[PDB]
């Protein structure tokens, strides 16, 4: 993996991780809580601009176990642990006890730990930034949401409620009639009138 | 950019994912689970058998499922909360719907997953899966075993200046520690140290 591992010098350390008040039970924990910290701050510092719920959801996401087996298989620890056979949640559990060795080689420091996941996240949170910081697309939010509540009779308009390209502010409201189906903003009125519609499909009701 | 969602015209095959949705995610899984055979298929031309399964088995886990749910508000358009198999399988459902709506003609699901699955494909065949790189190795093993006063050599045993390729043997004592063939010499007696390193028994 592009991003160089940090070493673990002392041997019996290293040997508590891939041996196999009874054995090493302390580095997995000490590992989780580490590794959950310092992924907290990466993505926190990289994306000012979601709420605490996306933030919630990306950080399960670069904890759990598929990508942490990913980064154990990519570091060889299916070499390096000392067996025998393949779901088996382990090589995650192994990659949480092996942070916690990092960890407390260093006496419970930690900045050298952040900084070298903050590479090996690298691809996966420009991978966020494209697809997830975002919302979405749809470029035909407008007339999906028509077909659904829309006739010539009463047909859904979208009308700005904060204006102009000055410093940033365009949202549009999407409205049947009365009632305000969503609102969204976006840097054009255009994009702010689909964001409007997406919103409002979030939520079909009429059966 | 990832490429929008495509549209569920149907209100209440809409429902039948989103509000509940049982036998759209049957028909879902096997759906999905072909697409992204025959997608992998034709951009690994060479890949085994076994690299595909591992990589259709990457590409279809709950994970990344998940996130595709995650990415196009699937949380949103749901009526508990919270890996996480639930949100899999409404990802499943809905390209089961997908299906349905459109008489199981799938040819057109395939290119919206080839455009969704674009960047976790370049990340495969950028020359690795699983696979790691050359290391620090030589200055790390020198860290458990070696002295100025003694340490070990990596000593070239078969040379390949084009022909062949380099093998160096990583010797210490009577033993050799580790070996390795690789295009260089350096790559070489890099990985001739990782070949020991990941055995520290002792010595």
């Amino acid at each position: 993996k592009h991003p160089p591992l940090p070493f673990i010098k002392d041997q019996t350390l290293y040997e508590r991780v891939f041996v196999h008040n009874s054995h090493n039970e302390r580095l997995e924990f000490l590992g989780d809580s580490v590794l959950n910290n310092l992924v907290t701050l990466i993505i926190y510092d990289k994306f000012p601009s979601a709420s605490e719920g996306k933030l919630t959801k990306m950080r399960s996401q670069l904890i759990d176990n598929h990508t942490l087996t990913q980064f154990s298989f990519e570091y060889g620890f299916d070499k390096r642990l000392k067996t025998t056979d393949e779901d088996q949640k382990v090589y995650a559990d192994i990659f949480e006890a092996y942070i916690g060795a990092l960890s407390v080689e260093r006496g419970l420091d930690l900045r050298e730990i952040k900084d070298w996941l903050e590479k090996l996240y690298a691809p996966k949170l420009e991978a966020f930034k494209v697809n997830f910081l975002q919302e979405s697309v749809n470029k035909e939010a407008k007339s999906e949401l028509y077909s659904i509540v829309g006739t010539a009779s009463s047909h859904p308009l979208y009308v700005v409620v904060e204006e102009g390209n000055g410093s940033h502010d365009f949202v549009v409201e999407c409205r049947m009639g009365n009632d305000v189906l969503g609102r969204a903003k976006a840097p054009s009125q255009k994009e702010a009138g689909l964001r409007a519609a997406m919103d409002a499909l979030k939520n079909r009701q009429l059966l």
